[PDB]
């Protein structure tokens, strides 16, 4: 019953327009382009949607229009977190109104929540989400809650629970997870480790760099299933030397402004306080995409 | 034109109701019960209003309200930040028509930004903000933001910057932005040092625990202005034998259950996901309610 | 000229009579057993070995006893760092004396020290051990040393440097370093993601779980050479089922007292301030050392 | 029978001579220096005194030194702390024989080891010091050792345990700890926040710059008796003056380099890895070395 949520979706950016508005037909012809790469399903609302810089009738928004395109196509999981149970909440019924498969929250953050705090509000999440499953994260880098291993089991045995995103570079943990919980849909959220990975337990993943190089990662997961070791490492080599700019660059802005040079998005900018993309980067971004476009 | 800002201003909580809508009468009557304790202002919108479990519109009517009770009456503070820039314009602009004496922003957290991103952040809400001073601050605990010295030197030197919220326990940073700046007006963050962070350099505070005890902080102001070391010392004990207390129950809920005991707030409760109070807590705190009211 | 560097090889353990002195007889038998596991090497003196709580003098027995058992049977790498230069040069110059393939220096820790301060440090004790190759290290978790990609390849780059200890479970820096060092000799040293470690980069490994179970970590080695993803993956979780219980019962002595149930070990202490194994773990403890005997 | 232990008390350098060995009569004159400036104790061996890069033969050598200077003149406390804790009760015992009038010892290090197992170093140590006091650190910044309240409290109450040196910037739990422990022996550890760390709770303090301008810190005890507000404070952002110019050049060495040009001492170098003191610092130090003088 959750086994549909198996695989490698990317985080879904959210495209702006020149003036900080959602651009609507620049999203949605990126939801069609990750489709056309062949993904499992994809990530709506995430941090790498910056959700974070948007309202929630905004991120409603967002959610419908993916929907529109995407439903029965791919899975869809919509990230409904907030800090705010209620907000969450209403974010998770408008998931379910729309058809999404699952919905996701991020660990509250911010203020200091107690471990039983976090579990009452993922219930309070899933009882809005009306019968569709939960994503838990475990996520300590961006939202500082750093989480033991017996808290995450009683997370993902949470009812509803039907996956776990786990955003951490620890491999150990990965490894625990995936031994206390064989059958765990559990994603890989770091995607300058994902071969290693997976092969310490993840069995798919979510991250924001599959939006402009989905079939290197598949390729992986492929490569493992195969036994191509080699084939493995020099795709997450190809991977990382991509990562690398995006950091120097600037992630999600590099990646749109990627998105931008292979004709899918009109306009590359993030809201502010992102700054844009600096001119000196420029050559090597649509170097890039030219040489990602030819790949395929 | 910005030593009015100088003083001791309670962090205000912002009441809900039963149903965790805003309890609008009885912010009116916090307001009034600050201003009758004696504070050189009110900090309206921080983290301890709640604000990250707010909407922008919610977080106006709280800025609109407070106006209405304090202007020129007591110093009014906004704080507008956001992660959004464009977010914390609009709370800016709508402070600025409400007449509020200052903005603030918490350094936009959640995601990485460089610091001329930061600045350019609050260069922004500065131009929204109409020509009153910026209190910018340093906050690293709970915003995961760790700003250098140099750094706080460039920010306290924007121009439209009029003070620092100093948030951080580090009292040789305290000393240094003194010795840099002897005329900042820089406020203590954390309650529990406000004696030994005013002995280090702050001419001021703004703190939480200031709504149910502010004349114990004003007490503290004046000891050691007189030379009275033994009852600045005395102060702080009891001040941290309340921290301590709150600190057990969640600081938060029960700051306003001790409001409520002294009839200033009509229900006590935090938003989700914030716990209510266990039961186990009650005899204390309204114990403490008695002992700070007698006290008066 | 550092080729023969590559492999897995075990940390070894000191061990000690029953009144925390050096056990030079059962040193002897755990080197012997250790060449009987099929390792490459062994590594001498480190933190695994109780180093830090070993005098100099004791530091150069263990070493010439164990360069008297291996010498021109398996690779010798003499950890030979202290907090002290000139510490480290005496057991440098031992371990030349002795016959060492290598030495090893952690970086020096406790007091800050600046990155060109760590570069000399190595310099100098590159140049008392008269021409065998140094061992780095990256370890940030032990010392508290937290070194930057850049830093790295300095490191490796210092004349007499022929491979790099990476004690860190970053496995992004692992592919890094790989990337930009493809002929570097690279060791895992977080035995509990050793198949991810080498998935990312790493061609082989420094462990102190290895002195119980070298022959597993040699086959995760060849079962990814081999393309058994699910080899590798299966050996791994047995090595962590083995990990998880020697955290629980703490390490070092765990891993003494398994190896007094194989017999090799006459007495199963670590030096105080290490308390003895609580008794309530013996029969976990006994059991695993003749799991692991069968399995041979 | 502790109260002798309370006050100012400078933690000694150990002179070198210009080969790294001891500087014996360099030791002496510092600490006839010492006394000269009207302090209440030396503590001998610490991390200041480079311990950690010393033997033990010579730390004992050190302690014998001092204490046949000292000794029925000035409070003597000889740090005895290394990771072993045979050897820490080695350095206790001597300790004992000289005529300390206490031991101290830092939280064993580089290892991860239990509550219990520090609390048994402890008690290990002070049977081995045979009746003088003990006294326990908090420091977590250089020792990676992070300490709850609670556990504090059952330290200051081992049997033996006359002192507590409190090497923490967090002025709530030295407030704490004060309040919980009324008449404990509280030694404020950061020199940069002596004066709030006094107002805090601290009767004293165990520093290494009081080598420098002891007075200074003698004079802001006696200022925050006499009600002297502005003079603790002005008197601590002149030490904060001079403590932003050793960080930059290096706390050892910028303290043994004014002790030089002070005439106390031959020889100014810290012992490898140390770089000597940069020449572009050496006018700044020597006008500091005047200064100072001159203050006297
Ligand atoms: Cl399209
Ligand atoms: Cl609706
Ligand atoms: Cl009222
Ligand atoms: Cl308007
Ligand atoms: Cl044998
Ligand atoms: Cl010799
Ligand atoms: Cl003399
Ligand atoms: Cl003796
Ligand atoms: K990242
Ligand atoms: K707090
Ligand atoms: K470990
Ligand atoms: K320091």
């Amino acid at each position: 019953m959750v086994s549909h949520l198996r695989g490698v979706m990317p985080a879904l950016l959210t495209p702006f327009d020149a003036q900080q508005n959602i651009d609507r037909a620049s999203l949605r012809r990126l939801v069609r382009f990750n489709i056309e790469q062949g993904v499992d399903g994809v990530y709506v609302g995430g941090s790498t949607g910056e959700a974070f810089v948007q309202s929630l009738s905004e991120r409603e928004e967002v959610l419908e229009i993916v929907a529109e395109e995407a439903k029965g196509k791919i899975t869809l999981i919509a990230h409904v977190g907030c800090v705010s149970t209620a907000e969450s909440q209403q974010l998770a019924a408008a998931a379910k109104r729309y058809g999404f498969d699952a919905v996701s929250a991020v660990t509250p953050f911010y203020y200091p929540f107690s471990f039983e705090e976090h579990c009452d509000h993922y219930r309070a999440i899933i009882d809005s989400a009306d019968g569709i499953p939960m994503v838990v994260y475990n996520i300590p880098a961006l939202s500082g809650v750093k989480l033991t291993l017996e808290q995450i089991n009683q997370l993902v045995t949470l009812p509803g629970v039907g996956a776990l995103k786990q955003t951490s570079g620890d491999l150990y943990q990965m490894e625990q997870i995936r031994r206390a919980h064989p059958e765990l849909v559990l994603y890989n959220g770091y995607d300058e480790i994902f071969a290693s990975g997976l092969l310490a337990g993840a069995d798919g993943g979510i991250g924001s760099t599959y939006n402009i190089m989905a079939w290197r990662y598949l390729g992986i997961v492929q490569a493992l299933k195969e036994g191509d070791t080699a084939k493995a490492q020099q795709l997450q080599h190809e991977c990382n030397k991509v990562i690398d700019l995006l950091v120097k660059v600037g992630v999600f802005r590099g990646l749109k402004t990627v998105l931008h040079y292979m004709d899918v998005l009109s306009v590359p900018l993030c809201r502010k306080p992102f700054a844009p993309v600096e001119d000196k980067f420029q050559a090597e971004l649509k170097a890039l995409a030219q040489q990602l476009m030819q790949e395929r």
